[PDB]
């Protein structure tokens, strides 16, 4: 934001219980829903309409960020996290994560989280103890959903480089965090 | 409210980025959802269960207000917002005006505008660059909405006028956003 | 919460216009959704996932609270909101009780109050004046729910007593909103 | 069908266990659905897509036919069956009258037959003995929707006579059952 | 059938491609539908609405049977199918057995095989080789949901009995398709 | 189906009323629909869950097929129906043909027609004469799914060639008719 320009319910979340192994995920797009893109409007604590997706492509997971958290890009570390019912947009879990995607688009690195609730939260998944552990057909249908859901955006594109586990996970988070407070 | 009573989440989104041609709406009520009427209550910052609609009839196209703006009614103006998908009740849209529909019911005049997203969020919309764009089946079924919505709302009425374009709208929202700062 | 540590959007929303009989309810939980427990979170202003419920059981009515209450327990007052179509999570509706249906848990005494909007609100409801107005195949769902949701929660039981009427209804509003202010 | 030209699925379906009192309805529209009409080919053993009802107004109960039965407008005794939850598409259910509704369009006469399932199948509508029981605020809107559903097919319209009883619900089954064997 | 009166879309579908381990059902319940009991009537060739579940309580898993075999109780042999998305109600499937569910109600025994698509059909489930790779949660989910759906029937009750493997699943299938043809 | 072993509902399906302009699609997919491929079984008159797509990707438009047709590849000439809201699967619609998408997979040749319904059954549509009218977003969406859903499938591939007309299209409907009938 400009210098001439630039002179809560979202921001006043904590990152996590306890960093980086226990962190809080407001959810941005429910697994499942119709290919629009929100985006939590952290000023405005609200979520805003980002785009119609082109492809008309829909998340496989849910889809959130971590609040106080700002990444290399500038926008606070992203997750994707798993659960048998898609959870409501705006809404706050307690999560664990499994590790991460690597990818870069036409803007930089980009990497997204891979996270589930916590045990107590959702037994479902106590199972996941690592990314291994999640279903291959589903780690494929996610690498498929973001090496193609924005094919049809004019300038842009995504490479998957593939996976990552849970330190690399907590690196990111730890960083995230420390960038957030400067 | 009465003087003796009268001794943010809403209220601090911005009108527009550049009024009255490019402005702001927050969903109150998704098109094709379920018949409840929702308002949003600009000083608890909370959508609130207006109605259960009489007729049991859906609004057709998305419904909501554009913030910071105060209407000669009393409330802030009213958009129409046309998508290919509903939109989430309580997010925020970028979008710009196509015209309006001129309306009067048994309280006074009563206009909705009709608008779309901004063209990088809606690609699908961007076709549209007036009211006369949009289909006539569907222009005929909101005025239809509005004419029989409230025919079992007891004392109610509603008499559509017709039709008005992106002048007319953009007046409304001019005089909506000064209205409002007093 | 502990000495060490301790060192608005929903605690802002008035408990009620009329109390005890005219009262507001947050919804937490609509009637008929995927089996996902969200609780508001009064500090943050959001809705938590709680918990997937192990039975995979699904709330027959609406579940909310009543702003600005402190039962014994330490939690707002719940009631359960019955309406012609599910409210929107997140949303606030106007209120009348109707009664409550008692039972205790592992932890101690659990009444949730039965309420129906507003007849304004919803016209739908009116003509339910007290709990024997509630059909009774609706009353034995709602036993049955709270007999078995939590059947697969490890270490946790509940046991319906019965139910009971408006005074009851009031005196635990009253009660309640006398509490949230010491 | 013409002379030249005339030279299983749903007419193997009896209209009754015990007529009139005591018949079947093949549902061809559930109650809630989106906006298009569905009519039983009954030839094809297939429902076929009538129209994209013009106004997007949906049914506020189910509706569907009496096999085996020929009304004087030469099509099936229509049903309106109302429901807990809306019923699938091409189900069949067992039937008892409350009543009809009494209308004509610019084709003539048109009764509706208003129905519920039978006791043991449906007990949430067991309390429902005669056309009365049924809300007034459905009714209203059955009413309503009946007026209104049609107002935008070109050349058409319908008016609402008003409502009739058990004895009328009879006569209308036992003259279709009648007329349907010559 | 009583004598006096006893003077195609499902019993013309064969009962498997290669018995027992290759088999078709026909769905009559998809997982998570509203909860409405459906039945195949065998000789009508369509879907009966058998029951307005008093519970209120949903399938956790698709439900159906085998076309061409018929059961100790009379009926065809039960099948309940795990899939990542619910199935079409009137759909067939290609399956394969994981085990069997023993329980007895009021009327008997009632034995519930499980299953899951071909492997070539639904490729997420093909990890599955019997009962014990099921999730706990969701064999606790469907013992529970046998254990209670049924509650609030008059007269009725169920006991579940616990699990039994593949074997025991193929000697159903196996006497089921001899039953059937005498 | 080998010499050894070959010792209704859909087959009955007039093809057309007035072929090639004015032919009838059977719905096996709706657009939108949950990520799973339905393929009707023209032998048994019943929809088969043919595979859960592995991309979890969805089609955008109805999908389906003209009965009583045999295309070189020994199925029904496949149609794309778009419409304004889901069609029911099973249901049949009259159509009439905007064109042709080309396309070949690793088994040969594949168009689809695209296709509308008539103009009287959706007034919605009737603006769209021939592909080239069919918004560049929602051609642009097609043309993408089909090159991507089957990217899971092992040893499946698609290549879209672009688009085709209505004489193109006529063509295709009147082969078929005539291989069917030898
Ligand atoms: N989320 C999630 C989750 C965790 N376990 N499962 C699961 C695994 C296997 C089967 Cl057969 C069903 C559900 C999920 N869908
Ligand atoms: N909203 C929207 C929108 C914009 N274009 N369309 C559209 C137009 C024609 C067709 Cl066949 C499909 C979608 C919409 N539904
Ligand atoms: N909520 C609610 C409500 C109020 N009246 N009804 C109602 C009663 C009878 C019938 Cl047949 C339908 C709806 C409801 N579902
Ligand atoms: N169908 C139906 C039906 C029967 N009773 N009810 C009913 C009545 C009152 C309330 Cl409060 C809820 C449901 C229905 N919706
Ligand atoms: N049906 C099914 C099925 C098979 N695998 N899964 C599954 C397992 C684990 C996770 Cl995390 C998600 C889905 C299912 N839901
Ligand atoms: N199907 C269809 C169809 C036909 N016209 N439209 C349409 C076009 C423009 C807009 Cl704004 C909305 C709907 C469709 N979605």
């Amino acid at each position: 934001m400009g210098t001439l320009e630039a002179q809560m319910s979202f921001s006043n979340v904590p990152a996590g219980k306890d960093l980086p192994q226990d962190f809080n995920v407001i959810i941005e797009i429910p697994a499942q829903s119709e290919p629009v893109k929100y985006e939590a409007d952290k000023a405005l604590g609200l979520l805003v309409v980002d785009r119609f997706i082109g492809t008309g492509m829909r998340y496989p997971v849910n889809y959130g960020f971590i609040p106080q958290t700002l990444s290399g890009d500038g926008d606070p570390v992203d997750v994707l996290v798993i659960t048998p019912f898609p959870l409501l947009a705006g809404s706050v879990v307690r999560a664990r994560a499994l590790g991460m995607l690597k990818m870069t688009d036409e803007s930089g690195v980009d990497a997204k989280l891979v996270a589930v609730p916590h045990d107590k939260v959702c037994p479902m998944t106590a199972n996941l103890k690592s990314i291994d552990d999640v279903p291959a057909y589903l780690k494929d249908q996610i690498k498929h959903f973001f090496e193609q859901y924005k094919a049809l955006e004019k300038g842009k594109w995504v490479k998957v480089e593939g996976w990552d586990g849970i330190d690399a996970a907590h690196k990111e988070i730890t960083d995230g965090v420390a960038n957030f407070k400067k």
